[PDB]
């Protein structure tokens, strides 16, 4: 009838994953019973604008040849440096590969992926140039934008000598800065569900045509082995690129979060499900959904043509991972940025493993199943109501705790012991007018 | 503690989607903070006997040729019209083609349908035939039954402009109509769960065999592509079409409604989930499971026969369409039904839409994000206790709303603050022998 | 607010299959209002060490040829005979094909498969050989070990004639027995979920290379045809093979059950789920997965080999079934066993029916359909603290019902009217040492 | 406001509420010649408008009348250019945008 | 012979449009009696 | 399409005919010279011209909505509601009584007929046409053709909707008005103060 402590640290380290106070790690509160150990990833990048030394093309000029850098056209590049550009940085819920990061000229109408498999896609420092007309870029086309993912490889090297997996917390902070006079910007943020599954798009098979003229052998084997099957298995992410373009994402999602840019950013990415099972490691090649071209079967259309239905273009990352299901996918912007920028990107990711027997893990077991389902229950409850995003020092919230966890742990059930603890009242989280209010109504003064 | 008016209000309108009373439709309350606008579809049809330029040919004869209408087969078929026919009426969780009707000469003893995909299905105003021995129905053969789908186009073109949507409600009534002194016959109704899911079926692929007889050339490229692959994905529904025959369904589930064919049918379509959470448009091509032949790995066999284990029958209707997940398919059959009837069909379909930006629909939208636990938990509890279906002019039920949700809604945890509301006895809905008592022992007299 | 006799019922015979007590069988207390017959399904097997005339080969010997019994090379398994051997058995939460039993020389490091499909697997009175490198067995090769399945027709002929079915509870006992001085060996048993589904494993196809070299024929048929498909689609379970050692998984699961052989096992399958809803007869090919090879995509690759990423090998069973889902899987292993043993292998399954129309389950139905909601909580609280077996002869438990499952029908919710049943502590089942514990302190003196 | 015609996309958006009140019209006509023509960019959500200017033009139209005096109206002066704004009833306006 | 809450939902919304506290619309307070859709 | 629109629209059987007394749009009618002219319906205009961005000479074949010549001349009373039935499945052999009333003043001019058949009484009632204009959204569009006489009507209607107007009122209660449901068809009528009307015609 009582939050024990250990469910308090785990919704105060769920919700609050990069809080001063957040340092002794704690598992998830289901009294799993097994042998676990816990893991902190916390790793700092300093994203700018990259040099031509550390730009790739992804075209098939690189095919199998190794990565190709640029030839020399980063002048055109340079002159996107003239102007100011658009940052853009999409966490999915992988495991490694935490963030992806895109360089624009100027803000897209959308987030666009690339048709054909880029070659060789490369981890943060360095960087993959792709066309102005969404296409793979080869030395000579007109470069669109810059694309780079940020690697962990420690989680890597840990999720091969585990059993089973789950994540308990990631949070993104985004520390801006730039030049005096040189600060305008904005930046804005969301989180949404996108649940990925394991699916198999539709193809086509190649058909022989055999013409044979000898007059012994005249079998002609025009078998029509041109028929739809499956292509291999992927997991593949619903996320909405099309309406993934900034002001969109503001009109939809009410609890998205909006700033200027010397805020910066601060994305407690949460998840969507009251239940986190253990999973076994097993990464897959990660692929997103787009959308479709021919209705096919969506007409009444003949039992020949039903095979060409709404077939969903599917956009290939040539990444493989395993990713963390029921949690969500988050997308921020920095429009109107100053080209020479600089981000301090942090990034903290706390997951639970299974130690393998013999593993480097199994050394740093801590075996303390505790069970809390008020923990759980206020979990669950909270989702709706935290925002999707702080300004980057907008760490130690006050409200959080005694206040916001203790007003929401009564709710559930008949659960409650105490009499009252506080009324909750509809926050507003006005960063641009510097009119902000918490969830009883103590307004905030700006800290940075 | 106390269920709020919304949640009241939406559960009066799931419950009894058709109810005089529900005119201001209301979201589903779960808070889920997003800009939604909710569509309400009233749609009335006039089915009855079709005359001879309303039915067309499935079979090969339209195989790429447009829909081809009866080369004067209608004889047969004036046949069927000298005795007493059967209707069915099948409600699938698509959200276009509401309804499927088929017209038989006699009770079918299973709900069958063609192993071959038919030639242009037909919508409601034109029907298509098919054949008395379960095949597609060409010029010359024996006519079987007739079939048509009903179709909501405003749906298609609002569904078009969405981001995401959820099924809220879904009525069917079927006023019946006959002359005088012809009003004999029989209606059964029937709702269950076949939550169908995205599936591929296992097909063979063409192999080449090439004799190549040339003194040079004798590569003899004999390679065997004949192996088992996966067909397109398509939405499957596991609707037991062999236990779809009235006298089984009646049997089977307690809840069916039976009648007099005079008193029609009403039937509120009800979900088999606690949670209706948005999806994404996607339209897929529907297909029905079927049953299996070869045993295959169902008993020990070589691993060469492996391959062709247990493969259930997959049926394809020609149809493209999204399905409203967990909410039940619905069966009502008419049997005994004179030839000249006539059934004023009307269907009432309520969807909240999550609108595209710069949509038709972002006009319409509405904002209130209400949250009602309650609400919810009571349908769940109500879901095994409501009839499958009503006479058709049994709307406005009196024991609705302040008797039966408030019977129901202390029962749920300790949530009760009322001491008693009133006491829930098992109904008597004996609608054939006028004998119906409702959920606290009321008799209904008949209003029809 | 109170548990039912009807819940109790199914509660006692969910927890303690093989009790002295449960002689009626109960349904599962969800109010399904469906015709349902329950089937209780008791079996008694005689393992012991298999005769020559037993033993069959798995190899391509028997490819297309019946099941070909050892050319005697039988020698080899005498001079196993000569030393202890190791018992296996695997209870995967198939319905038919209760357990798999396996028999080796010594105790292996894993619970590995065969990568190509076997030949005629064969039921328990007849074994089938498997080569002691991790593959099929032919004569003349190294026996490695020996494998049988414990098959049940009842339950094949009466699933074939019904509905839908759902398994309400599965028991397995392991009495074991030896000569005197000779009763030496280890009994370890565990239970966890391996949560299969419907996936289709991935293979490449055949492509024609024609090379024709007829002057009027040239076509050149060389069509690439040899892409990747999706097989046919299996019933794959996660059994972690790797890792179903006895000492792993005693070193994994608290609740693991390790005692003398001569205490035998007695394993109540349980689930992992809280609700068990009806499924329709399907029976499908079984397989397992293993681990993956290759990397791919694991790694930055080119859009070329993402096709080989990260494919799961998948081993074929060569058996076909409908699985339980959600139910746990038992391991049990016998180490040290003196090679002329005996081992009564009694199995006790219990499963709900609803009759197919005209089947011969229609005469034994039995309709009451009870609804106990608090009977569902208190077993999905006990899952985690009942462990995964006891020994043979420990029936009829003492602190069950009035004890256990009071002292946790009270801790739901707050539905709780006694003020306290009795506290519960943490039991002790120390069966090596002779020091076990029950869940409120009580000492157990050894009955056997 | 729309009629939706049979069998159109507007007949799925329909609001079966057709309400009823003489004092609003007539409160909006007597209104029309004292409000401004337009307010800075920023100045919405008045103070003034709704119980206070809606409430003090309620009971002058006629003498459907049962509230005695809500507040009496004095003329605004709306100087944006040199900030000395007044609204319906002197409550100063200090720039808040 | 006094207002109602849908004639001061009209009136707001008529006078300011824009203004962050009309989030409903409402029709013209008429009684026109017909079926309408408010865009 | 007009059941659908209209909430004060008329149904019933066909047996049961109709009764519709066309209603004013306006609470004033002043008089006007009789000038007769030809009467024609608006139709739909087809080519979109310049609703879209076209040229200068495309302006002409704008959105030109066709207009349906009736070849009838007549003079029309303005804010005057247009009536619409229909009889839908009608026996052929049927026979329709059509009873048309038309009251209408006239300012006769000098040395005419109308001249010897004069009423010198002008009366001024505002309160009588301020209530016409507010029941005006009250009444239904049409009755059952036996359906005169209506006992709700003159002294329970008129008055109960005479003190709404503006507040002159002298007697401060009349009776209390409830929303009519006018189901004709299922034979579930109440009238405008709940009162069944049975059928008695």
């Amino acid at each position: 009838a009582v939050v024990t402590a250990a469910g308090l640290a785990w919704l105060r380290q769920y919700l609050n994953p990069m809080g001063p106070d957040t340092t002794s790690v704690t598992g998830y509160p289901d009294g799993s019973a097994v042998t676990t150990c816990i893991a902190d990833y916390s790793n700092t990048f300093n994203v700018s604008f990259p040099p031509r030394e550390a730009l790739y093309c992804t075209g098939s000029s690189s095919s199998e040849k190794p990565t190709l850098v640029d030839a020399d056209n980063y002048a055109k590049i340079d002159k996107w440096s003239n102007y100011d550009i658009t940052l853009c940085v999409l966490a999915l819920p992988m495991l490694r590969n935490v963030v992806m990061l895109r360089l624009y000229p100027h803000t897209p109408t959308a987030f666009a992926l690339t048709e054909q498999t880029p070659n060789f896609p490369q981890r943060f420092p360095n960087w993959s140039v792709y066309s102005a007309d969404g296409t793979r870029f080869n030395n000579g086309d007109e470069p669109g934008y810059l694309q780079s993912y940020v690697y962990l490889p420690n989680v890597d090297k840990h999720l091969s000598a585990a059993r089973g997996y789950r994540l308990l917390s990631r949070g993104i902070t985004g520390i801006f800065s730039a030049p005096a006079l040189e600060t305008q910007g904005f930046v804005t943020a969301c989180q949404y569900l996108a649940e990925g599954s394991i699916q198999s798009q539709s193809i086509k098979s190649d058909a022989v045509r055999s013409v044979t003229v000898n007059s012994d052998g005249t079998v002609k084997n025009v078998e029509s082995s041109s028929q739809t099957v499956s292509s291999m298995p992927r997991y593949v992410f619903p996320l909405d690129g099309d309406n993934c373009a900034p002001s969109s994402l503001t009109e939809t999602y009410h609890q998205a979060y909006q700033s200027k840019a010397t805020d910066g950013f601060y994305m407690p990415v949460l998840s969507s499900s009251r239940d986190n099972p253990f999973h076994p490691p097993q990464p897959r090649a990660i692929a997103v959904y787009g959308s479709f071209l021919a209705r096919g079967c969506l007409d009444p259309v003949s039992e020949a043509h039903e095979a060409d239905g709404p077939t969903h273009d599917i956009y290939r990352l040539n990444v493989a991972d395993d990713v963390a299901p029921l949690f969500n996918t988050g997308v921020v912007w920095f429009e109107g940025i100053s080209p020479k920028f600089s981000l301090k990107l942090k990034t903290r990711t706390v997951l639970q493993y299974i130690p393998t027997s013999g593993s480097v893990l199994a050394n740093f077991t801590r075996h303390e199943p505790t069970y809390d389902q008020i923990a759980l229950d206020a979990a669950d409850r909270l989702r709706n109501l935290m925002p999707h995003a702080y300004p980057a020092a907008y760490n130690d919230w006050g409200w959080l705790g005694d206040l916001l966890d203790s007003a929401i742990s009564m709710l559930p059930g008949v659960g409650t012991v105490y009499n009252i603890a506080k009324p909750l009242i509809k926050p507003a989280w006005n960063w641009l007018g510097n009119k902000v209010s918490d969830f009883f109504g103590n307004p905030v003064a700006r800290d940075g």
